[PDB]
């Protein structure tokens, strides 16, 4: 298993896209090494990297190839996310997809080619790079299409299949040849949100590995209290969620982003929350790594961010350790080593005729498969997930060890919130 | 006399050269306009890169802009800046924190207006030291934002938007005078034709130290009477003498801050001529602050979902050669070098409200009954001005500006407007 942090650059966040100060760059991911992490995830700008469909800025692109440069440097494998796309609340979208240029990034297909060319090119910059670890599409992209989004960029569950299937598609086999991975992200709505045109099984099924981003602010945590077992275990719990909907049987899966936030959790608590919850993912088989959120914490001097993302930083502002960043460090020391046994009792969620669930508010928040396996984790008992349509099938059962099944009748769930802040 | 100067669209990157400019570039673009015989340029930085953040301007932004601000010194032009792009050539730059999840308005916003403020007052800091630094406009037709055609319109009423203008040009106002530098605003031609808008005609005639007017005739004109004909050729001219009609200074400068030769509606082979008479049309209207051209330099080929005749606007190729509306740009600059226009005495009637707008804004658009009898009164060699209702009731306003006919018509609506360059647009 691995562990790394999600950079936030130091001093000006993402802004410092414009004009990167290399030396504090460097002395951020020296940082981000010396608690003990093997890898960071970056986030160039889409508005950056693209200001027209069919030109890409040189520049954006070589100051990507910096960062991961000089993480290389500091003994870091470097996970880029090509499209953002979303971040922190705030939307970067170029302004051909933008009012008299509206569009959808999923259904377009102009805009489809400008995506499938940016992510050549960032492979293509990045190809030599010996710290260049993989991509991910970007970060949580389906917020697009939910129809939460004030500007939605429709999309039905084909057409958001396909667009996985052609980006993924465009540098898989570089990527297997090369020893890199290419993956896709999607925030928790995809496995809790119902008529959500992404599919559980898309998670767990395309790309090489299965992210998930555990936030308790999704519900978890004020429905059932921030240190609750459902809360401390609900990055535990998508682990052993998506696996489900998973066909391979030994699948990984990155938690690719995990913070204590303060709107739910409490700054006094808050370390308790990152070791307790890592302890709950080190028991989870098959774990790809550990990924926290952030790096270094937002200046205060930005403005019109939730005020609780100003302190998901491992770093303070001026640089000193967090009271988190040393849990998240004697975290990453009590889990170097530690291997997780095999899950024996799984939990039954029925689905379609095509690994679908029936009512997704069921693994939601307050739903009954949700409460079913906190209760049995609680308990001891290790619990995974499966689906009803592998629950009659032996070959299945018998690769992934399953010894006893549990089902559970479906009761919705009404505790998921789809958006970070009551604002939005 | 009349200033000649051109809109700087920099060379090889377009306004994405912000991002990475290439100031060895930049410099010889600047230097192909001075060689025209411009005495200025009008620049245009990119918000989303001034202000990334709310609270947060950018110094690499602000430094950039001043190296932009004195190469063009070192060419020997004048600098016009304008603070908020905002939208640029059917494109919208519009910060994070005013999109989609953070959807706000730059009009009624109180936190947005704030921002704005800041970023006014930082544009004109750090150039206030320079001496090519001429003067400010708020931002290129900032009004498209809150139109009823916008697809992601920021809403304001007519009140609101005097505060919006009465807020940023007071805050650098009382500087430009004693500096000698000038504060303005820009409104494309919709706060002219379009009845609803929430831009006033009297508020781009009052407010601020010049009016501004941009004349392009894909508006209806060149479609409804024709690319070369009176009403097209004549509609700068047009823009320069309405605009009048709405300032309380009988002499106040107009400036026609932009006017090119769309291809779309004016074909190539015309183009030359459209530059020469349109500038001999403004060049005999009186007070005209000054013509600057779009643009200096043509879009690379390369660039997507612009509409397809902006690629051609430049007056330079995309190989730096001149184009033939280059040379007609640099011709008229000669030709009118010199020439001071006489007064206009027979002026046209705006029937106009109690407090200053017009009764129906479509009679004098495009199709309307008040834009044909000027159209008509200038074919027929009459030189005409343009007065409302109220200060025809006024002898002294009307021996300040030595008016001795009028000319009233009716209220007729057009139906020719066309409020946006492009077919997918609308
Ligand atoms: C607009 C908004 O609230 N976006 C947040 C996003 O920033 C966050 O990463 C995600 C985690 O689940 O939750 C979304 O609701
Ligand atoms: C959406 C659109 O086409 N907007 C155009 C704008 O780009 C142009 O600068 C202006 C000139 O008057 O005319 C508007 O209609």
């Amino acid at each position: 298993m691995k562990f790394g942090v999600n950079y936030t650059p130091s001093g000006e966040w993402f802004y410092t896209w414009l004009n990167p100060k290399w030396e504090v760059i460097r002395r951020d991911l020296a940082q981000i090494a010396e608690l003990g992490a093997d890898h960071v995830r970056i986030f160039p700008l889409w508005t950056l990297l693209q200001p027209n469909r069919t030109w890409i800025n040189p520049k954006a692109l070589a100051d990507v190839r910096r960062m991961v440069e000089l993480g290389g440097e500091a003994g870091l494998d470097v996970y880029v996310d090509v499209i953002q796309g979303h971040l922190s609340s705030f939307d970067f979208v170029p302004s051909w997809l933008v009012s008299w240029h509206e569009g959808s990034m999923f259904t377009d297909q102009s805009a489809i080619e400008a995506q499938s060319a940016l992510t050549e090119a960032i492979y293509g910059t990045l190809s030599d790079m010996k710290a260049f670890a993989g991509l991910t599409l970007g970060n949580e992209c389906n917020q697009f299409t939910d129809a939460t989004h004030p500007r939605r960029m429709p999309a039905n569950a084909e057409q958001i299949g396909e667009w996985l299937d052609t980006l993924i598609g465009l540098v898989a086999k570089r990527c297997r040849r090369d020893g890199r991975l290419i993956a896709h992200s999607e925030n928790d709505a995809i496995w809790y949100a119902d008529g959500h045109a992404f599919l559980p099984r898309y998670a767990s099924c395309k790309g090489d590995v299965t992210t998930v981003h555990s936030w308790v602010f999704n519900g978890t945590g004020q429905h059932y209290g921030p240190m609750s077992c459902e809360s401390l275990g609900h990055a535990a719990w998508l682990v052993e969620l998506s696996k489900a909907f998973a066909a391979d049987p030994h699948r990984p899966v990155w938690v690719q982003a995990i913070g204590a936030p303060g709107n739910v959790i409490d700054s006094a608590d808050a370390p308790e929350f990152c070791r307790r919850s890592i302890d709950a993912i080190a028991d989870c088989p098959d774990v790809f790594g550990v990924t926290w959120w952030c790096s270094h914490r937002i200046p205060s001097a930005f403005s019109d961010f939730p005020f609780f993302e100003h302190q998901l930083g491992l770093f303070d502002v001026d640089g000193t350790l967090t009271d988190v960043g040393k849990a998240f460090r004697d975290a990453i020391a009590t889990h170097r080593d530690t291997v997780a046994p095999p899950r024996t009792t799984a939990i039954v969620i029925p689905v379609d005729e095509q690994g679908d669930p029936l009512m997704r508010a069921a693994q939601a928040p307050g739903g009954s498969l949700f409460e079913a396996w906190a209760n049995l984790n609680r308990q001891g008992e290790r619990p995974c997930v499966i689906t009803s349509l592998d629950a009659g099938n032996p070959a299945k059962l018998a690769n992934r060890g399953i010894v006893r099944l549990e089902r559970v009748e479906l009761v919705a769930g009404h505790a998921y919130n789809a958006v970070s802040d009551p604002a939005f």
